[PDB]
Parts: structure tokens; C-alpha cells; sequence
């Protein structure tokens, strides 16, 4: 609070002094890691004449006479330490050099009594606030908290490779990446409210995807045999421990297959990811316990899972009457119940993978009505450590179905998406599309918060 | 107009019959490609028993008493062509397929006197609507665009290997991409106005990024030795042939170099880029020319080629009164004027692939002042066939020098992103960014419109 005055002060006396505390360019020649990966045995308290230089983020100091230490902390978390070269170098070193600061060193490679002794030395930054928190105070400063705490720095690496994974299992299996728009001048493509914004351009609201769904269909309209998109969509709702404001989610579509062979692309996808991102699929938590992802998941069915919970007959001619009955017992519409009594019964239960399929008809008016089973549709959702995750539909590619489906929900709460329908009805092949959210899978992997497996949230 | 309907009463005509115009699953062994690949050289109308069962969209159709001919097309572009099995098969054919049909057929693969001769056949999907364009009516139904033009086919596969390059090349050199927020508390980055859009959960405004460059230089203190970001942003101004209010743009971030360096990394970068999606650097244009972006690339400076181009010495000492006298004998403040003067004069002129270095401060608020020239930045733009396609700096790290630079540009138009000043004062190191804008490099590489390189603009 007050040093934040003398590091400004240290700064101020370093320009008059025409030496540069954010200078251009320094000629550093290795990150520590490569110093490290290149001195990995040595004869201890011996020399050798390998000449580097490093730079780094001063951590630890010891001051002492004529001869300093401290700790270099590159950005990744490597380290190494550092009559030589000048007095008026350890002179400006006391005087100029705070922690927090960064660093130029050269000189050779030594084995402590692993370091560097110097020829040379420069700041290469200047730093006005010292490094000291609040799982909130990280999330506002994350720039800190990967200086300062190494778990931060794994996690944001490990949303990184997870992510990288999934691009590359995608590509492996002959997946094109697409860009579809996030303005669009009506959002649909899921259940929600959409973020609104007006366009100078055009005088006109345009609103932020909600999903890209609908445009990634007119891909495969437009002959996409295999698409996906990686990016945010944005759902102007309450934030809670798996819901936020703006997340980033994963769509897949596939022509000439169902929800019977999306669900086995979508769980080799998560064991794949594992393997490359994690190495595992003993999966260890912060519980201290293990959750095991590896071999097949069961399926189970919603109407007979939901039956043998309620140890009743439940089908989709079961009336509200009679679910609102039961809903009561325990503590809108038919599809509404058979999910929540669903979720409340058999989902609350599950900790083993585990897909749910079979869908109740009315919440599911993009997805394809069943091709045996009468009132449900062809829908799974993934539950993984309880956490609703991922979803794959056979895709409804049905144009006067799909205008009534729409019709009835908008006569619920009259504007449908005409190019959409449009676009069905020049000819969709039968497909099987799937939504995953990247948080959640984080989430059911480690078991962390949403407010860490995102960098910069609010 | 007419035949939309006889298109609808084929489907219902089909459903009360009980034969399924949108089944869930057919069995579609392989695409046409894979049966192409599989018979390149055939003896010309002679048989072979591979039996495979293929799908695909009937363009081309020729009904004729016992045997009909149709051409299939799957979705990338691929054709073959379609006593055998069953005389109803051929009524039901005459009767029920329409083209822009899409169609399954089972049989052996045979040599036209390359065909299919069917066992089975079945519909996948029944258009309601015949295939028939103008630029406009293109771009509003791009799904009918890339079924019927094959030109629409290949800009849209090339814009994904582009993007899958640039990703490639980057990953090569060992950079990182990050997800960055798109709904910001204040948007900077860029010069533009935001769009702004209000949040039900927090009932404030937030606004759509404008450029994730405070945000990656967060990520840059937080000790990211490389970090990229590949996605779109949002600038709320007009559109034209250049410009567009969502669109698709790369950041690239590196510690320990200047600007000198990322401009040979934006080279090779390039370069590497129509090597893998496009196979030349002598690039072909409608125009019939071709322009070659091969070997090394000119830089001049904007100062000294702006004098030459005048015919009279400019340096930032030159005053506004002097500027705008040239100004006017051609046809605000000093930056402005220079980079203005200089577009008029030298860049208008380029052809070459050509960077222009060492830019007027007043302008370039976010990149540090030159190593030893004064009154100038370390900015870069790179000029690609007399666009203005990508720009690097070395990177303002100096907090104090930034707070005022925003102060300056806060009072000419008083709140400050205090976060990033605060981020920048606990050290970034010394590095050099990059943005690049996607539909310009495609524009820049191909000749075609911003309109034709993004799938879905409006
Ligand atoms: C990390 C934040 O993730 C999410 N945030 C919000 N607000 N909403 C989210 C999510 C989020 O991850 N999802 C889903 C979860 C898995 C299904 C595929 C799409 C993603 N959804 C929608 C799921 C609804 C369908 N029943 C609840
Ligand atoms: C395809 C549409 O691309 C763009 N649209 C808009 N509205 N603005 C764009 C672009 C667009 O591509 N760019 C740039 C061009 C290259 C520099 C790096 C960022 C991208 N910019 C900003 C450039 C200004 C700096 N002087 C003009
Ligand atoms: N848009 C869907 C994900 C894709 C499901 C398959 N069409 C959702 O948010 O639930
Ligand atoms: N945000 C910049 C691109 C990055 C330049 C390097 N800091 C722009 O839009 O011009």
C-alpha cells in the first residue's frame, strides 16, 4: 500500500538515470525449461562454460554483501537462481530490484552448493505492485493468480490441451471446424433468452447466439458430411455452479447416423480427451477420490428408468393430472414433469456414466420423434459425476413437423424462423447432431468450479 | 411456385402409405468419393460384385419405360450415376423422386456403356422445394448456393483449411490459444464503437469485445510465453468491401521479441498458409493474373516514404498547419494526417506484398515508442496486394506511459480500464503482438468478396 509509491519512485530514477526498465528487446537466448531439460545431472558445486540467457519474474530474494541470490520464476513455473562482473551491478541490484520484477540474466550455468552467475544483468520490467486470496479476488486478478499460485497455471493449461484434444479427435475422425454467426436477427437453436443489441448499421436489434444449431444444420443441407463448431454461445440468464451468462460449447453433426452412434463418438471423445489432456481415466478429485471413466456406459430409458423409481407404469399417455399427483407426493406440461420427476428420481442417484435416452416429445422440438416407440424422440443427455453434460439427437429433418413443433411452442408463449424452415425443406439428410459444454466436462473430470476452468469470467 | 405443392402432397402421400420420406437410419456403406477411389480404371460397361450401399442428392434425372437414369451427387461435389429389382420400384421412382431429392440405393457398382444398377432403393429426404442466383440472393440462402454451385463448394472447404492452417503453423512454434471474454465491462483493444447489450443477472450494459488484446496481454503477465486467439469480433460501425460489423480476426502474442520479429513469423506465417490450403504462392485471380507472394517481402518506412512521395522532409515534428496545407493541395491532429497523407500517396500505390513500419504516435496508444527514433511507435501494417491485412507491435509494457496514452485519448473524446493498467504494473514483459484479419487475408490471397469468404454474413 505504501511500497506501491517507492516502486514507482524506483521507476522515475531509472529513466533520468537513461537506463531502461521496459526495455524493447533482450537477447534472452533459452526459457529455463530448455536450461533445465539441457543440465539435468550435474556434478553439484561444479562449472561449466555453457553460456545462456535466461529471463524470468524475481520471486525469492537474499541480499548479502557481495554476493546476491534469488529465485527466476519463468512464466510456465520452471526455476533457476542466480567479484563477477562490477560492484555498482550489486549496488543497482540492491537498490533497483524489488520482487515481482523481471529480469535479464547472462552468463554461465553452475551447480549450487541449479543456478546462473552473471556477465551481465537488465531489468526487463518494472513492477509498481508487489505479488501477494479470495477464490473471487482470483477470478477479478487472474493475471496474479497464475504468477503466484501453480494450480492456476495447470488448470488454464489443462482447458487448453482438453480443448486441443478435441479438435483433434474431430479432425482424426474427417471433422470440418465451421464459423456460423453470433449476430443473427433471431437466436435460436436451444431453450433460452438471448442477449439483445442494437446495430447502427441496420437501426435494428441483432441478438447473440444462444446456439449454433440452426446454421450448422444448413451446413449439412449445403452437403457437410461431418461439422462441428467450438466457439461461445450466450444465454441471458442466472449464473449459478453450472450455469453462466457465456460459456463456450461444442456442437457435432454427422449425416447417416442416429443417437445410437453419436453416443459412441461421444463417449470415445471424452476417453480420448482424458488420455491426452489427463493420461487417465482413473480420474483423481480433489474428494481424494477416484472417478473411473474407462470401458462402456449404460444406457437407460426414461420412461420405464422413471417407472421403476416411482414403481408405477409411466408412458407418454401417463396425464398431467396424474404426474402433478406424484410431483405432489414427492414435494406446466406432461414433458416438463416426466423430465423434472426424471431428474429428481433417477438422475440425482446416478454416479457411474451413464447415457439417458428416449425423449418425452414436447421439450424436444428439434429432435426427431422415435422410430419405434410412440410420444418420445430420439435424444439421449450424458451424465457424467451426476453432471448433465452432453446431449445427441437423431436429427429431425422433417420440414411440416418441424413447423408445427415450432408452431406449438410459440402459441405457448407469432415469428418462426422461416429461412431455417426454408433451408429444411430444400432437403436435410438424416443426421445426428450433439451439444457439449466445455465447463461441465471440466468440471466432471477434476472437479472444479466453473470459476476455474475459464480464464477471465464475471 | 406451383410445384411447391405437388412436392407436399408427395410427402403426405408417402406417410398415409406407410414408407418413410425422412427415415432415421439408412445404411450408407459409403460416400461416393470412397466408391470413385475405390474403381478409378474400369472396363468400360463391363460388371464387378462390390455390392455398397450409397446416398446422395438426384440432380440430373432420365426416366424411360423399364430403366431410368439419375445422377446422384453427395454433398462435397462427387457423382455416379443410378428386370433389376421390382416394377413398382419404377413407378414409385417416376411417381415419388423429384430432383433435389436425396436418395439411398443399394446395388453393385457397374460401368456406364461410372453407375450404380439398384437391389434396393429408398428416399432419405423429400424437398419440397426444386433447386433453381444473384450475389445477394446467394449469400441469404447459402444452402442452396453450395448444393447447386461448385464454386461456393470450394471458397467454403478453403476458409477451413485456411483456418486449420494458421492453427497448425502456430502450434508448430509452440504457442497457446486461449479463450478470452466476449461480453467485456468496457471493450478496448481497437478503435471502434462497441455493441452493447444488457444483462439480466447484473441489469448493467456489457459490451461485445471490439479485440481480445487486453485480455491476451493479461495473459502474457500471467507468464503465457505464446498465445494465440482465432475468433470473432464486434466493431458496431458501417459496412463496405473491407469492413464488416462481425467478423473473424487473429491475435498472436510472444515474449522476448519486437515487432521486426513477428513481422517475419506474419511471413512465413502467410506463406506456410497458401502452401497447405492452396498448394502455390504464384496465386491465380479472377482477374486471370496471378500475384506472387514468394521469397522476402519490402519494408520501408511511413515517414521517410511518405517524404519521398511529397518530395519534401517529414518527421513527427512537422506541424498540423504544414500537414494540412499538402492535405488540401492533394485534394485533426498529426498522426491522423501522416497515416492519411501516406494511404493517399504510397499505399494506394503498392502492389507487392509490402510493410510499413515505424508509426506516429498520437495513434498507436497501445505499442511502445521507438527504440531510438522519437516521436515514433514500433508498429507495423502489412500491405498484400493494396490491402491492409495484419499489424505487429512491440508492445507498450510501461504502465505510467499507458495510463497517460488512455488519458490522452480519453479527454479528446473520464473512465480508464483501470484493470489492464493495473494488470500492465505488475509486469509484463517484453513482447510483440499481432492482429489479423481473416476475410482480408482470403481477400488478399484470392480476389474474392468479403461477402463470399465468411458462409452466413448479412
Ligand atoms: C459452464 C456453463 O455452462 C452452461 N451454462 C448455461 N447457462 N447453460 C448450459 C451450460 C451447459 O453446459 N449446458 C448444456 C449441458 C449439456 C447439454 C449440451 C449443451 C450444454 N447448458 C444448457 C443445458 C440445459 C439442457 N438442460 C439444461
Ligand atoms: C472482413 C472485415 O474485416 C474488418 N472489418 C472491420 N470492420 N474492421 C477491420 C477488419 C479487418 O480485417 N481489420 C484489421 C485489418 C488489419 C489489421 C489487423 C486487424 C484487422 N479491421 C480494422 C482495421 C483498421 C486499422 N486501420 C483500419
Ligand atoms: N443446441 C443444442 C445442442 C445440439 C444438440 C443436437 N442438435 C443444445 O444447446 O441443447
Ligand atoms: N487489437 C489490434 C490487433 C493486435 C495488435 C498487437 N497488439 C487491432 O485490432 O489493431
Amino acid at each position: 500500500p505504501e511500497q506501491f509509491r517507492i516502486r514507482r519512485d524506483k521507476r522515475a530514477r531509472l529513466l533520468a538515470q537513461g537506463r531502461d526498465p521496459y526495455p524493447v528487446a533482450v537477447p534472452r537466448t533459452h526459457t529455463l525449461a530448455e536450461v533445465r531439460a539441457a543440465h539435468p545431472d550435474l556434478p553439484i558445486d561444479t562449472a561449466t562454460e555453457d553460456i545462456v540467457g535466461v529471463a524470468g519474474r524475481v520471486i525469492f530474494a537474499r541480499n548479502s554483501g557481495k554476493l546476491c541470490f534469488a529465485t527466476l520464476q519463468d512464466g510456465d513455473g520452471t526455476q533457476l537462481q542466480v567479484d563477477k562482473v562490477g560492484q555498482a551491478a550489486l549496488d543497482a541490484w540492491k537498490a533497483d530490484v524489488d520482487l515481482g520484477d523481471i529480469v535479464y540474466v547472462h552468463g554461465a550455468v553452475i551447480s549450487s552448493r541449479l543456478s546462473v552467475l552473471a556477465d551481465c544483468w537488465r531489468i526487463a520490467a518494472k513492477s509498481l505492485r508487489p505479488l501477494p486470496m479470495s477464490e473471487e479476488s482470483r477470478v477479478r486478478q487472474r493475471y496474479v493468480d497464475l504468477i503466484v499460485r501453480p494450480e492456476a497455471r495447470a488448470v488454464a493449461r489443462l482447458r487448453i490441451a482438453v480443448v486441443r484434444a478435441i479438435r483433434t479427435a474431430l479432425q482424426r475422425r474427417g471433422f470440418l471446424e465451421v464459423e456460423t454467426p453470433v449476430l443473427q436477427t433471431l437466436a435460436g437453436g436451444a431453450a433460452a433468452r438471448p442477449f439483445a443489441t442494437h446495430s447502427n448499421a441496420l437501426d435494428i436489434d441483432l441478438y447473440l447466439r444462444i446456439a449454433p444449431e440452426l446454421f450448422l444444420k444448413r451446413c449439412i443441407v449445403g452437403g457437410f458430411d461431418k461439422v462441428f463448431e467450438l466457439n461461445r454461445v450466450f444465454r441471458n440468464e442466472g449464473a449459478d455452479s453450472t450455469h453462466s451468462p457465456e460459456f463456450s460449447m461444442l456442437e457435432t453433426y454427422q449425416t447417416y447416423g442416429t443417437y445410437d452412434d453419436s453416443a459412441v463418438v461421444t463417449r470415445e471423445l471424452i476417453q480420448e480427451v482424458a488420455d491426452e489432456a489427463i493420461g487417465t481415466r482413473q480420474l483423481p478429485l480433489p474428494d481424494g477420490s477416484v472417478y473411473d471413466i474407462d470401458g462402456e456406459w449404460a444406457t437407460i430409458q426414461m420412461y420405464p428408468s422413471l417407472s421403476v423409481a416411482l414403481g408405477e407404469e409411466i408412458t407418454p399417455q401417463t396425464t398431467v393430472d396424474r404426474l402433478r399427483g406424484i410431483a405432489d407426493s414427492l414435494g406446466f406440461g406432461h414433458g416438463k414433469l416426466i423430465e423434472e420427476l426424471w431428474e429428481r428420481t433417477v438422475g440425482k442417484s446416478l454416479s457411474a456414466p451413464t447415457f439417458v435416452k428416449d425423449f418425452p416429445v414436447q421439450t424436444t422440438p428439434l429432435t426427431r420423434q422415435h422410430r419405434s416407440i410412440p410420444g418420445v424422440t430420439e435424444k439421449w443427455d450424458l451424465y457424467l459425476r451426476g453432471i448433465e453434460l452432453a446431449t445427441g439427437y437423431s436429427e429431425l429433418s422433417d420440414p411440416v413437423v418441424q413447423r408445427e413443433r415450432f408452431a406449438d411452442q410459440a402459441r405457448a408463449a407469432m415469428v418462426l424462423d422461416e429461412d431455417f424452415l426454408a433451408a429444411l425443406e430444400y432437403g436435410m439428410p438424416p443426421c445426428t447432431g450433439t451439444g457439449m459444454g466445455i465447463d461441465r466436462l471440466l468440471m466432471s473430470l477434476t472437479g472444479l468450479s466453473i470459476r476455474e476452468t475459464v480464464l477471465f469470467p464475471i
